[PDB]
Parts: structure tokens; sequence; C-alpha cells
């Protein structure tokens, strides 16, 4: 079976148990992370040297990078429709998955560890307000890509990258700062809503 080692309330943990819902696989979770099970010890950093979730064991295969992993399962087990295989139609949904890890996750840093994860090493007005400004700039491409489409991220049609990008989206709708409004934004949330492991995994409370 498919082992899941991560702490459900990990966006990037949650990016896999979501992807997993949507594909229908059946799967165990462990909550590396993780109370009681930090990642840095000796039997965990031999499944991944980064010591950092998610990874999953997939019989012998071991994978770590939620996006390498998200991609792994709809290649594998029967993801055609979530993850097409077309060239192009796979590009308009890999330029946001990639994004997503590359910059978005990246603008929200400070903000995120300051107001939502109370953390002492964060406590600056000054990179809190500056990761809020990055934020909000990256939040309006993605008001302005959904203005486009009408409908998901990459296009008519629910797709892989819709995963980490409604994830992201909730982080920003959960976290205690001044938001512009952005209506397409809303839209799509509203219009995921109908998705049953969106309900599960993302849009769930956990910032």
């Amino acid at each position: 079976m498919l082992q899941i080692l991560g702490k459900p309330t990990s966006i990037n943990v949650r990016k896999v148990l979501w992807t997993c819902a949507e594909l229908g696989l059946a799967f165990e979770r462990e909550d590396w992370g993780a109370g009681f099970r930090p990642t840095n010890v000796p039997e965990f950093l031999a499944l991944n040297p980064n010591a950092m979730v998610p990874v999953i064991r997939d019989g012998d295969f071991v994978l770590w990078e939620s996006n390498s992993i998200i991609r792994y399962l709809a290649g594998r087990y029967g993801g055609e429709w979530l993850y097409p295989a077309d060239a192009r139609e796979r590009a308009r949904c890999d330029q946001w998955i990639d994004w997503q890890a590359s910059e978005l996750n990246r603008s929200w840093s400070y903000a995120f560890l300051a107001l939502v994860r109370q953390s002492p090493a964060h406590r600056d007005a000054q990179q809190i307000e500056a990761s809020r400004a990055n934020w909000a700039k990256h939040m309006a491409i993605v008001e302005g890509q959904l203005q486009r489409t009408g409908a998901f991220i990459a296009g008519d049609a629910f797709s892989l990258a819709d995963i980490p990008i409604a994830l992201s989206i909730n982080r920003w709708l959960e976290t205690p700062i001044a938001r512009d409004d952005l209506p397409a934004v809303d839209a799509y949330m509203t219009r995921l809503a109908s998705r049953d492991a969106y309900r599960e995994y993302c849009r769930n409370g956990t910032p």
C-alpha cells in the first residue's frame, strides 16, 4: 500500500493527501514532523536527507518533494483526467504548479510565520508588511488568471494545478492579514466547494 509520511497540517503534505483522495488511492498516514515524531532522526533521514515532509513510500519506491509526488501519483495511478499528457496542456498545468512552489510559497513566508505560527523569530513588523505586500502581488496574478479562465487556474477544467493553487489561496484567506477583494478568487474557491476532497483537505479551517 501507499505510505504518506507527514503531519496533516502541512500545506505540502495536504497537496499529497488531496491528490490521493482525488485519484481514489488508499493510503496510510504517519504524522511526521510531528508532536513526538521529529524528522531529524536516522530512520527518517534515510528516506529523505532533507528531513522534511512529505515523503511517500509506494512499495519499494520512496519519493519526496510534494509537487514531484503529486505528479508521480497522477502519472502512475490513472491520472490523465487530472494531469493530461498532451505537452501543451501539461505545460499550462506545470506553469502554476511550479510557480506556486518557487514564487508564491516563498512570498508568504515571514507574514505566515509571524501571524499564524506566532514564531518568536518573526516579530519585525517591517518584514511582516513587506512579505504581505509581496504576497498580495502574487495573489493579483492568480486573480488575473482566474478572471481570464472564469473557471480553473489552468483553463476550463479541474486539474492537478488547482491542488497547489487552491491550498495556497486557502492559506491567504485564513491568515489574519489585510487583503484586497479578489472576486475571481472568491468564485473559484466557491466553485471548488463541490469537490469532496477539497472540503476535506484544503478548505478545512487549517491555514
